This record gives C-alpha cells, sequence and structure tokens, in this order.
C-alpha cells in the first residue's frame, strides 16, 4: 500500500527518498506506481514548450510553463536552455570556438568540479564517424576532449550487465546482473525485464559509484529516471540541481537516454528510420551544454558521453532452433536470443544429462550458428562463469543470429530487425567514449579500452577511493590532464632459490631414459657460464616475473631459455626464450624422441617421473620451451631436462606442437623477433583467480603431479617493428592467450584436418590480457623496463581482438 494522498508542492525531484506508505516525488515514483497525487501537475508541467521564442522574452512569470524565459529565471535557476541565445543576444555552445580548459573555472562555492555522466544505450562506436554530420554537438565534444576510437563492453553485451558494470567496474559473474534475464537456484526466483523483482536489492552486488560517493560525503543525482519523464525534462531536473545551495547540491549527475536502442531493435543499426533519433540525442546534449554555459559551468564541468554496447543486423529467417538438433526439447529450459543458456526444466528429473546435451548441439550442421560449451570451458576473456546465476551449458551465438527453443517461441511470441548480446570482441558491439572538461585532455585519442576500467576514473574524477574492483587503477591515467592516481608495484612475497649442482645421475630413479652418453677445455667453462646465467639478458627481457604467494621455487638457467620452476607443482610456473627474426627451427632428432633427462639442480623428491606417464593412459608430456627452437645441437638436451617437463593430453599436443614448430616462428618473422613467456595454469573453481594446492581435482595417475586447466603464452616485441625484440627503445607491443587444456579437440569441427586449418584460429578464439593471466598465476610480469609503470599498466590491459578494421 501507498497512501498517496500527500503532496509534491516544494518536492519535486527530491533527493532523499522517503519511506513506504508515504508518498513520494523522486524521479523513481512512477516506476513503483507511488507518486502524490499531484505529482504530474507540478514537477511534469508541459505547458509552452521546451524553448524561449522572441516574444517570451522578459514575461511575467507564469509557474504553468515547462520552462521560464522571465527576468528573474537565472536567479531560481530554470530558465529554458536557450534563454540566453533568444533573449540576450548569445551564442549557442556549439557555435563557439573550443579553447583549451586549463584549470576548472567554477562558481564560488564548488568545492569540486562536478561529474555528467550521459549515457545512450546502443551507441555503436561507428556513429561517430558514419553520423557525424547530423550530430554537431556531439562530435565538438569528441574532436576537442578525449575520445577512443572505441569502447569494449563486457559479455553478455546487454543493457543490465553493461550499465551496472560501468556503475561498480565489476565483470557480470562478481556483481550479480549476468543478463537481462535470470533465475537464481537460492533465491527461488527469476529477473526480468517487465515486473518488480528486478526492484529488490539482492541481485545487486558490488558497490555502485553513487553509494561510494555518499559513504564518502559526496552527494549524488539519482541515477535512474522513470520512462516517462521526457529527456527535456531530465536536462531541466540536472541543471535545476545544480543551482541549490553548496550545502545541498549532488556533485554527481546521471543522464539515460533510450535511444538509439529502441529504434536500432526495430530498424537495425544503419537503416535510413535511424538518422532522426542521432539527430534529437544530439539536441539534447545541445540542451545541456547551452544550459550549462547560462550557468557559467561549461568550463568547470567534466562530461562523460559513454554507451553500454552497439547494434548488429538481426531477422527472424535468421534463428536455429534447438528443436532440430534435441530429442527431449521439452525437460529443458533455454534463455534464448544472442545468447543461449540452458538448464533442466525440472530438477525433479534424474535423467537430466548435460553431457549428452552438449553432444547433441556439437558440429551437428555444417553451417552451424552457434556452438555450445560448458560454461568453464568459455574463453577466460569473457569472464563468465563464477556464478550460481550462469547455467552449465552455454551456447555461443555467432554475429547477426539468433538461437530460440522451438519455432512456435519465435512467432507466438517480422518484429525486429537489429539486436545485441554477442561476444564482446565483435565490432557491432563496440561502443563509444569522450571525456570532456577540466580533468580530461585537450583534443586526445587515446586507445581501446574495456568499460570495467572507467569506475576508478570516475571516483579520481571526484576525488573518491574506489571499491574493489575488476579495473586496473592506473591504467587509464593517460585520459587525464591531472587527479592521477599513483600506483605503486605490487611486492613480490616469495623470492627465488638459485640451485647448482647438488646431485648425482644414478639418485634418480624416474623410469626415464635418454641416449645421451657421449663427450673439451674451451667448451665446457662456455656451458657453466650458461647455467650461471650469461645469456639471461637475452632470455628475460623485462626482468624476471614476481611470485605474489608464498611459495618455494628455483630459477634455473639454461643457454636458450630461463624458468621458475615450483617445488610444490612439480613444474615451472614460468619460461622464458627469445626468438630473433634469423633463428631456425630443426626437428627432433630420432634418437631422442622420447628423451628425458634428469636435472642435477633439482631433487628427486621434486621432480615428475616418467613411469606416471606411461602408466597414465590418458595423459602425455610436453615441454615449455619447444626442442624445436634449439640454438645448437648441443643445447637441444637442455629442452629435454625433467624440469621443462608438463603434462598433456595427446589431442592438446596437436595445438601445442603446430604453435612450437610452426607459429612462434612466423611470429618472429613477421614482429622482428618474439619474447614468450609461456606456462600452466590452475583453475579449477573457474573463479578467474590461481588455485591453491589443495583445489587441484586432478593429477597425473599415481602421482603427485597436478593437471593443468590451462596453457597461457605472453609474447612481445617492439612497437617500432624496425627495431628487433632484443634491442627496443621504446614502446613494447604484445599479444597473449590462455588454451583451455581439453582431452579432446570438440570445440574445433575442422580438427581432423591439419592443423594449419584450425589451430591458429583456436588460439585467436582464447586471447587474453596479460592482466588476465596475473590473476591467474600470481604472477608480477614487466618488472624491469624503460617505460613508466603507468604505460606498463595499459600494456598489461590491451587485448589483441583479431577484428577487421
Ligand atoms: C573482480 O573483483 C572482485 C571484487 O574485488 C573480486 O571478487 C572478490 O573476490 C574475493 C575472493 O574470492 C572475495 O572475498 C571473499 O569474501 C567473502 C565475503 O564476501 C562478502 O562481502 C563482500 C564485501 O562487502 C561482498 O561484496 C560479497 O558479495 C557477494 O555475495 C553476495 C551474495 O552472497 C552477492 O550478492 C554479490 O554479488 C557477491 O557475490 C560474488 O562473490 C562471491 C564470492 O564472495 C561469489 O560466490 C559469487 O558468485 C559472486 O561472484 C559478500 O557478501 C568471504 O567469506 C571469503 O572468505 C573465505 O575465503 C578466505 C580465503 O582467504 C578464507 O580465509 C575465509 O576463512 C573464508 O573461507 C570460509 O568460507 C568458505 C566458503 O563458505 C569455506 O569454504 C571455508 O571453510 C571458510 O569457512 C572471501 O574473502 C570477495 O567477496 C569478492 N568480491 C566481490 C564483490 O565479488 C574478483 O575476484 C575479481 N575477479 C577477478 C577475475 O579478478
Ligand atoms: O534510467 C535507467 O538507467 C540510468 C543509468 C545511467 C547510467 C548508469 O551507469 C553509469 F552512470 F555509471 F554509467 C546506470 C544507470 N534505466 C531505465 C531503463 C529500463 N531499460 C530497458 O528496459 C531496456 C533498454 C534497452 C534494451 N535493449 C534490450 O534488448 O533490452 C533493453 N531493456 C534500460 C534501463 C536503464
Ligand atoms: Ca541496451
Ligand atoms: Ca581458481
Ligand atoms: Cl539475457
Ligand atoms: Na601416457
Ligand atoms: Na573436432
Ligand atoms: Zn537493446
Amino acid at each position: 500500500w501507498t497512501a498517496t494522498s500527500g503532496s509534491c508542492k516544494g518536492r519535486c525531484f527530491e533527493l532523499q527518498e522517503v519511506g513506504p506508505p508515504d508518498c513520494r516525488c523522486d524521479n523513481l515514483c512512477k516506476s513503483y506506481s507511488s507518486c502524490c497525487h499531484d505529482f504530474d501537475e507540478l514537477c511534469l508541467k508541459t505547458a509552452r514548450g521546451w524553448e524561449c521564442t522572441k516574444d517570451r522574452c522578459g514575461e511575467v512569470r507564469n509557474e504553468e510553463n515547462a520552462c521560464h524565459c522571465s527576468e528573474d529565471c537565472l536567479s531560481r535557476g530554470d530558465c529554458c536552455t536557450n534563454y540566453q541565445v533568444v533573449c540576450k543576444g548569445e551564442s549557442h555552445w556549439v557555435d563557439d570556438d573550443c579553447e583549451e580548459i586549463k584549470v576548472p573555472e567554477c562558481p564560488a562555492g564548488f568545492v569540486r568540479p562536478p561529474l555528467i555522466i550521459f549515457s545512450v544505450d546502443g551507441f555503436r562506436a561507428s556513429y561517430m564517424k558514419k553520423g557525424s554530420k547530423v550530430m554537431p554537438n556531439i562530435e565538438k565534444l569528441r574532436s576537442c576532449g578525449t575520445h577512443a576510437p572505441y569502447m569494449r563492453p563486457v559479455y553478455p553485451t546487454k543493457t543490465f550487465p553493461n550499465l551496472y558494470t560501468l556503475a561498480t567496474g565489476l565483470y557480470p559473474e562478481s556483481h550479480g546482473i549476468v543478463g537481462n534475464s535470470m533465475y537464481d537456484p537460492v533465491f527461488d526466483a527469476s529477473f526480468h525485464l517487465r515486473g518488480r523483482e528486478k526492484f529488490n536489492h539482492r541481485w545487486w552486488g558490488g558497490q555502485p559509484l553513487w553509494i561510494t560517493a555518499t559513504k564518502q560525503g559526496v552527494r549524488a543525482g539519482t541515477f535512474f529516471w522513470s520512462v516517462s519523464i521526457p529527456h527535456e525534462r531530465r536536462i531541466l531536473t540536472i541543471l535545476q540541481w545544480l543551482s541549490l545551495p553548496d550545502n545541498e547540491r549532488p556533485s554527481v549527475y546521471a543522464f539515460y537516454s533510450e535511444q538509439p536502442d529502441f529504434s536500432g531493435h526495430k530498424y537495425g543499426p544503419f537503416g535510413p528510420e535511424m538518422t532522426n533519433p542521432l539527430r534529437e540525442i544530439d539536441k539534447t546534449v545541445g540542451q545541456l551544454m547551452d544550459g550549462l554555459k547560462q550557468l557559467r559551468l561549461h568550463r568547470c564541468v567534466n562530461v562523460i558521453f559513454v554507451g553500454d554496447h552497439g547494434m548488429e543486423d538481426v531477422t527472424c529467417d535468421r534463428t536455429e532452433f534447438l528443436s532440430n538438433y534435441l530429442t527431449n526439447v521439452d525437460d529443458i529450459t533455454l534463455v534464448p536470443g544472442t545468447l543461449g543458456r540452458i538448464r533442466a526444466k525440472s530438477i525433479n528429473n534424474s535423467k537430466y544429462d548435460p553431457k549428452t546435451i552438449i553432444a547433441a548441439l556439437t558440429c551437428k550442421k555444417p553451417d552451424q550458428h552457434f556452438k555450445p560449451y560448458m560454461k568453464q570451458h568459455l574463453p577466460k576473456r569473457l569472464h563468465y562463469a563464477n556464478n550460481r546465476r550462469i547455467e552449465d551449458i552455454h551456447l555461443l551465438v555467432d554475429r547477426r543470429w539468433h538461437v530460440a527453443r522451438k519455432p512456435l517461441d519465435v512467432y507466438k511470441k517480422c518484429f525486429f530487425q537489429g539486436d545485441h548480446g554477442f561476444d564482446n570482441k565483435v565490432n557491432s558491439m563496440q561502443t563509444v567514449f569522450v571525456g570532456y572538461g577540466p580533468t580530461f585532455k585537450y583534443r586526445t585519442k587515446v586507445p581501446p579500452f574495456e568499460n570495467i576500467e572507467l569506475y576508478n576514473v570516475m571516483c579520481d574524477l571526484l576525488g573518491l577511493k574506489p571499491a574493489p574492483n575488476n579495473g586496473t587503477h592506473g591504467s587509464l591515467n593517460h585520459l587525464l590532464r591531472t587527479n592521477t592516481f599513483r600506483p605503486t608495484m605490487p611486492d613480490e612475497v616469495s623470492r627465488p632459490n638459485y640451485p647448482g649442482i647438488m646431485y648425482l645421475q644414478s639418485e634418480f630413479d624416474l623410469g626415464c631414459t635418454c641416449d645421451d652418453k657421449v663427450e673439451n677445455k674451451l667448451e665446457e667453462l662456455n656451458k657453466r657460464l650458461h647455467t650461471k646465467g650469461s645469456t639471461k639478458e637475452r632470455h628475460l627481457l623485462y626482468g624476471r616475473p614476481a611470485v605474489l604467494y608464498r611459495t618455494s621455487y628455483d630459477i634455473l638457467y639454461h643457454t636458450d631459455f630461463e624458468s621458475g620452476y615450483s617445488e610444490i607443482f612439480l613444474m615451472p610456473l614460468w619460461t622464458s626464450y627469445t626468438i630473433s627474426k634469423q633463428a631456425e627451427v630443426s626437428s627432433i632428432p630420432e634418437h631422442l624422441t622420447n628423451c628425458v633427462r634428469p636435472d642435477v639442480r633439482v631433487s628427486p623428491g621434486f621432480s615428475q617421473n616418467c613411469l606416471a606417464y606411461k602408466n597414465d593412459k590418458q595423459m602425455s608430456y610436453g615441454f615449455l620451451f619447444p626442442p624445436y627452437l634449439s640454438s645448437s645441437p648441443e643445447a637441444k638436451y637442455d629442452a629435454f631436462l625433467v624440469t621443462n617437463m608438463v603434462p598433456m593430453y595427446p589431442a592438446f599436443k596437436r595445438v601445442w606442437a603446430y604453435f612450437q614448430r610452426v607459429l612462434v616462428k612466423k611470429y618472429a618473422s613477421e614482429r622482428n623477433g618474439v619474447n614468450v613467456i609461456s606456462g600452466p595454469i590452475f583453475d579449477y573453481n573457474y573463479d578467474g583467480l590461481r588455485d591453491t594446492e589443495d583445489e587441484i581435482k586432478q593429477y597425473v595417475e599415481g602421482s603427485s603431479i597436478p593437471v593443468p586447466t590451462h596453457y597461457y603464452s605472453i609474447i612481445t616485441s617492439c612497437l617500432d617493428f624496425t627495431q628487433p625484440a632484443d634491442k627496443c627503445d621504446g614502446p613494447l607491443s604484445v599479444s597473449s592467450f590462455i588454451l583451455p587444456h581439453r582431452p579432446d579437440n570438440d570445440e574445433s569441427c575442422n580438427s581432423s584436418e591439419d592443423e594449419s586449418k584450425w589451430v591458429e584460429e583456436l588460439m585467436k578464439m582464447h586471447t587474453a590480457r596479460v592482466r588476465d593471466i596475473e590473476h591467474l598465476t600470481g604472477l608480477d610480469f614487466y618488472r624491469k623496463t624503460s617505460r613508466s609503470y603507468s604505460e606498463i599498466l595499459t600494456l598489461k590491459t590491451y587485448l589483441h581482438t583479431y577484428e577487421s578494421e
């Protein structure tokens, strides 16, 4: 019940919300059906429209009008946004030359520059160039302020996950909003776009910017607007709030626009009907900026123009139906559309088997337009697994397509020409970022970045300390004139040992053999120096990685590579090597095919053994430094050390061998040398964080050798590719991957063909940021460069996406 029989007299768009069953006058009361009787009358005035006209100038104040052109309006803070243009001979903001804002020029009483977030739904990144002619206000913001060519949303590229990621800096798996539609098994409840359940606080985790602000004594405007409050009224409300007394005035504000998303669903991303929505968005920006200029706040306020996701061409005749694949289609529930999520219709059914469902959806039709995954097998870059609201079975759907359960669900629900929600690497899903104001830079282009990073910058822009989040604080310092946050490198927790020769061959009983019993005063001083670290400046270009947890490990030096060997996990955490442009690929000699050699620096008891692999019929083994890339026949022996060995499924060895034999050399040619850091990853609980020893679910049969869930590589070179990787004077260039360690290649439908037809495609799919690898290993890379830490942070957040221009 709401006793709706009070009043909004003098309370229009109040900032503090009152407690039921009292009647409300806040910008959300409509969406709760709880506004006072007179709300429409007093708070949503529309009389006479939104603009001043030549004959409204200096009129008698009539309180019934939407906005005012009277003389006293500037003091009351409620003029139509164009009042000065029409009645005082002033110019529109857009028609002024832009001048650098070197310092905040604010009215007395302002303790900090205010922040206005102008967010636009479905604003595809390419609209900035393609609609440039019809968006003059937005185009002035872009070219005078700081801008990116695009900004990467989170997966799934839906509305609520992306808006709440903007507000919190969290992956949807961590903030809880994992889709536009959700079921929570612990709650036994569903979350929909329509309805009242979405208004319950229990869905929304993390700490959004407005709460972070309130708790630290910064006042916030209310971010959410009811759908029936027109755009023009939202702008006037923000402007009115900005006229309040210093003690009452918020410092952070939000505007939301349903366009162009709303139209893009109907007409598609570039439908001719799309020009008008872009014109109107630009008109609304113009109004805000004209309003700010009237109050002399246009060189004081920081404005962020930001989208949640883009928009793709999608029609009904591009729908795949599960009913064309499954027999038992009635025992399942599907969350449909641009992504697929499958669970059992009833948990009282013990005959339901996810394994057989996946099998029935795997490579069944030659042109198939979705791919099924157990959630833990999704590319790690999506960070989409660690939440009870994310179903075990997931369908990644091809751009331009839909997935539905039965055909009946599509025609008894063509209505639409556009949609979104696909993989966040897809070009048509990219969205926009522009920052404009005293704290942003002047006329600056920055590289593309991810939307998880903004929460930190907004906190910076407001002088707040950010709640723990997924951004990397300092990685967007290059956007800002000042207010920068100065990050330090995490302290190393474990220091390494540097073992020498401590064990005799015969102390080892590992069941390993090698054909290496052959025989010089010159060439023996040489091999000693290599094991002491003479070539280490060649293979360890950026310092050794830091270990940021408590453990026991050894640094091992070799002619061609260096590794940090973990005595706990019985394998290296990392292996580092440089492959120059001129280097040569050789093969493994016939006598050395099954050669594994004891490492006399490491005790038998901290070594793997060959017997375990022989006994394990499923598991085989591979090497981290590839024998193929040894610099000499003699150095090749180092590659067969038991300490370079890691466990690998035969099916995965096909992938690994192609990468090591073909691709590394190809990258060295194209990039003028590469440095490579490879290693194992253990993430059995799929939380995206390094597993402790007691979390490993799988060992090589009859031993304490743990099985990695993934294998990573970080491939670095010089951004100026005229300089070789090992003699680089400037910025670096990186690409990385995290390949799932799987006993089959079911993920690749073309895997019965030659590795050259499918391997590289798979690697591209599982591209990663160095930062993703750091979470998963508890390491910290690039500790010794000549670059600034901020720049290195940007590098660590980079993702190579493999999309075209
Ligand atoms: C992205 O950034 C985020 C944020 O920084 C990272 O997530 C953090 O990771 C931490 C490590 O996993 C985690 O710390 C744990 O906190 C537990 C208490 O957490 C509560 O309080 C916080 C802070 O206010 C709050 O945010 C949490 O809210 C969660 O839960 C509610 C509902 O339950 C949700 O509404 C909300 O969305 C959020 O859920 C998300 O996180 C949880 C995990 O906390 C997931 O399960 C969800 O799927 C979802 O993603 C909480 O209300 C605390 O209990 C933990 O402590 C245990 O572990 C430590 C290890 O040191 C041990 O010493 C303790 O003894 C304790 O173990 C005991 O409990 C065990 C389990 O019951 C039991 O096995 C043992 O026997 C012990 O009894 C732990 O410290 C932190 O909560 C989250 N924060 C957030 C916001 O998600 C994330 O890692 C980043 N991602 C990447 C890739 O880097
Ligand atoms: O006022 C709203 O949001 C303010 C807001 C602004 C910025 C924020 O973040 C930042 F400031 F920190 F940056 C956070 C919040 N709302 C009301 C709208 C109801 N919606 C749909 O119903 C919808 C809209 C488009 C859709 N497309 C689709 O497929 O489903 C959709 N549902 C979308 C909701 C957004
Ligand atoms: Ca949207
Ligand atoms: Ca883990
Ligand atoms: Cl969804
Ligand atoms: Na085997
Ligand atoms: Na296959
Ligand atoms: Zn939409």
